[PDB]
């Protein structure tokens, strides 16, 4: 496993559309026993990344090798995708023949899931203007009116009651996401141990 | 990857504390012309993904490695690394630098942000501090920190408004700010015409930036 070790810090690796808006919560609302170490990773590296020793924790999303059984999971949250634009109307259609899409990568939890809802969906055309892993990234090239993204509603709540963002489909075009934590199911620190009894205790208020 | 073409798409691997900051202003002058595949990389990763087919463009900081044939580089901007922290609500710093062991938020040891800064800590031996977090994106240490979890060190452009506002104080204005460069590399080899044409556009833009 990793040589890097100490008592207290809690080595983690969040997937490139989560860290921004989960971690700031959790080591707010932590009691401060830890050390943080946080690295951004692909939903694909999380597997190896556990069983390497590389990292304590993953924080990603539903993924289906690591809810099987040498792992265990608390699921963090579950969100909603809504497509949404910039400028009090949408500055794009749906309906639009090829409009600027501003998409997550191929190899994301989440971009996956967008490329299949827009595969089943043939009345879609589009054109991807834009990707990136990053939902803030994302977030701000939306904002700046250069196209469609689909996002979280967690990290798009102020700007859809703000007015800045506007969603444009509430029924079929919405994708549910569900946010974990991953973990080796056999027994690490007693910080380790700390640091999971209490991210359980802290996952009704995330 | 390499197989990966369309007609516009212009790849892109951008450093981790560099990556949020630089894009959108790039996206919104660069004539739209373009298709845009950006993915966070360290910096150790830009001349494996520059040799190979993995990235056309790196959006990086000065690194020797690069700046010498086979690649060509541009200079975008540069920029100076502050020591913040949160206000304690009265208008004055939450933390000091001259706290024993005060907490540290600090990018990875990888980053050459981190390099940059460990050195600096390094040169100060006054200063006693205790790493509490770590991370390379630059935002993320930004948000830890006006939450009020310790000092980092940010660059002026991801804190400019949390700077005006207050949310942030900066605590030295002298010896412990650090000068960063930002470039963009290539290989020294001709590419795509459109590629080309996204070199050359982007250079018309690096002193507006
Ligand atoms: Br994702
Ligand atoms: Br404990
Ligand atoms: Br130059
Ligand atoms: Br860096």
């Amino acid at each position: 496993g990793a040589m890097d070790y100490t008592l207290r810090k809690i080595k983690i690796a969040a997937a490139h559309s989560l860290s921004l808006g989960l971690l700031p919560t959790i080591v707010k609302q932590m009691p401060t026993q830890f050390t943080y170490a946080v690295e951004a990773i692909d939903v694909d590296q999380a597997v190896d990344m556990l069983r390497e020793g590389q990292s304590d924790f993953i924080f990603s999303y539903h993924d289906e090798n690591l809810q099987q059984a040498p792992f265990d999971n608390i699921r963090l949250f579950e969100s909603r995708l809504f497509p949404v634009c910039a400028n009090g109307e949408p500055r794009y259609t749906l309906e639009q023949p090829h409009f600027p899409l501003l998409n997550y990568s191929q190899n994301s939890y989440m971009g996956r899931l967008i490329n299949r809802t827009l595969t089943r969906h043939a009345e879609l055309s589009f054109s991807t203007f834009f990707v990136s892993s990053m939902s803030e990234l994302l977030k701000q090239v939306a904002m700046d009116g250069c196209g469609i993204a689909w996002l979280p509603e967690y990290a798009i709540r102020q700007e859809i009651t703000d007015g800045r963002l506007i969603v444009l489909d509430a029924d079929e075009l919405v994708i549910p996401i569900q946010a974990y934590a991953y973990r080796m199911n056999t027994r690490m620190s007693q910080v380790a141990e700390t640091f999971w009894r209490d991210l359980r205790g802290l996952q009704a208020a995330l």
